[PDB]
C-alpha cells in the first residue's frame, strides 16, 4: 500500500508529501521502508530535479540497512544522463563495475543514450557497445531502436550508413522506429537511394509503413529536390495505404507549387477532399498561395465560398491572401 501511494503521488508530482511520508516511515518500526520504496522515492526526486535529495536518500540506505541494487545505479545513471552529464554516468557505471554489480541491458542502453545526448564521440559509443557485447548483454527491441539511433547521433556518413544497415544487414528490423531514425541519419549525409529503401524496408516488412513516417521522409525528400522521387514516394505513400491526414498531401503540394502543374494541384485536391480529410487552415492557405502565384483569381474567390460551406474557420494569413487575390483581379 505504501508503494502504491508513492506511485500515485509520483503520478501527480507530490514529491513533498512523498518525502514527508518516507521520512515519517523511516522512524516507524512497523512501516520501515524497503528497497522498492527507496527506489520509488529516488525516482520521484529525480523527476522533479531534486538530485541532492535523491543522493541523500540513496546514501542514507546503508545507515537504514537497505539493500542496494542495479536498479538504483540505473536510476542514477538515467538521472545524470537526462541533464547531459555523460561523464557522471560513465563514472557511475565504472563505480558499479568496481562494486561487483553486474550491469544490465537497460543500464547499458541508458549509458549509451546519455553518451549520445551529451555529445560523446562515436568511438566511445562503439567501445561501450563492444564492452557490453563482451560482457554478454542481451538485445531488446527498444534497445535496438535506440541503437539504430546511436550511429545517427554521431552523424558520421559511415555511421549513418551503418545505422540504417544495422537493421537490414543482420536481418532483424523494428517495423517503424528503427526505420525512421535511420532514415533521418541517412538524410543528412544523403540517402541516395536510401530514401526509397527506407519506405520499402518498413512497408513490406509485414507492417504497413506509417503515414507520419512516410511524411517525415517525404518532407525532407522535398528539400532534397526529390520531386519525381517524392512523387513516386507520394504514389508510394499512396501504395502504403496507411490512413493519412491531408497534412501529408499539403506538404508535398507546397513543393508542387513551384512545379505548378496547376492541374496536378487540381487533381490531388478532389481526392483528399472527398477522403474525409478536409483541407486544413494550413492547406487552404497553401492552396490559395499556390493558385494565386499562377493566377486564377476568380478561383480564389471561389475558395472563399467553399471554405465557408466547409465551416473550417479562416486565419490571419488566410484572410490575407484572399484579399491580395481580390486586389489583382
Amino acid at each position: 500500500d505504501f508503494s502504491h501511494v508513492f506511485k500515485e503521488f509520483a503520478a501527480r508530482g507530490d514529491w513533498q508529501r512523498s518525502l514527508r511520508l518516507f521520512k515519517y516511515m523511516q522512524r516507524q518500526i512497523w512501516c520501515k521502508p524497503n528497497e522498492h520504496i527507496y527506489t520509488l522515492m529516488i525516482g520521484i526526486l529525480g523527476r522533479e530535479g531534486l538530485l541532492d535529495k535523491a543522493f541523500e536518500i540513496f546514501d542514507e540506505m546503508p545507515s537504514h540497512s537497505v539493500a542496494r541494487t542495479v536498479f538504483s545505479y540505473t536510476a542514477i545513471i538515467n538521472a545524470y544522463g537526462r541533464n547531459g552529464q555523460y561523464g557522471t554516468s560513465l563514472q557511475l557505471l565504472e563505480k558499479m563495475k568496481q562494486e561487483k554489480i553486474i550491469p544490465s541491458i537497460l543500464t547499458y542502453n541508458t549509458v549509451i543514450n546519455s553518451c549520445a545526448r551529451g555529445g560523446h564521440e562515436w568511438e566511445g559509443l562503439l567501445s561501450l557497445f563492444a564492452e557490453m557485447r563482451h560482457e554478454g548483454i542481451q538485445p531488446d527491441l527498444v534497445t535496438y531502436n535506440t541503437l539504430l539511433s546511436a550511429c545517427s547521433s554521431r552523424g558520421l556518413g559511415d555511421e549513418a550508413e551503418m545505422v540504417f544497415r544495422t537493421m537490414n544487414e543482420a536481418g532483424i528490423l523494428p517495423d517503424v522506429t528503427t526505420y525512421s531514425y535511420l532514415v533521418d541519419t541517412f538524410g543528412k549525409l544523403g540517402k541516395l537511394e536510401k530514401v526509397s529503401e527506407l519506405l520499402m524496408e518498413m512497408e513490406a516488412g509485414g507492417t504497413s509503413p506509417e503515414v507520419t513516417s512516410y511524411n517525415v521522409l517525404l518532407e525532407a525528400y522535398a528539400h532534397s529536390g526529390s520531386m519525381k522521387e517524392a512523387m513516386d514516394v507520394f504514389r508510394q505513400m499512396q501504395t502504403a495505404g496507411c490512413v493519412a491526414n491531408a497534412e501529408t498531401y499539403s506538404v508535398l503540394l507546397n513543393l508542387y507549387g513551384k512545379n505548378g502543374r496547376y492541374d496536378q494541384v487540381r487533381d490531388l485536391f478532389l481526392e483528399m477532399k472527398m477522403s474525409n480529410t478536409e483541407p486544413d487552415a494550413d492547406t487552404y492557405n497553401i492552396l490559395i498561395q499556390v493558385f494565386g502565384e499562377g493566377g486564377y483569381f476568380k478561383e480564389v474567390v471561389t475558395l472563399f465560398h467553399d471554405m465557408v460551406e466547409e465551416k473550417v474557420e479562416p486565419n490571419m494569413e488566410t484572410y490575407e491572401g484572399l484579399i491580395y487575390a481580390c486586389g489583382k483581379g
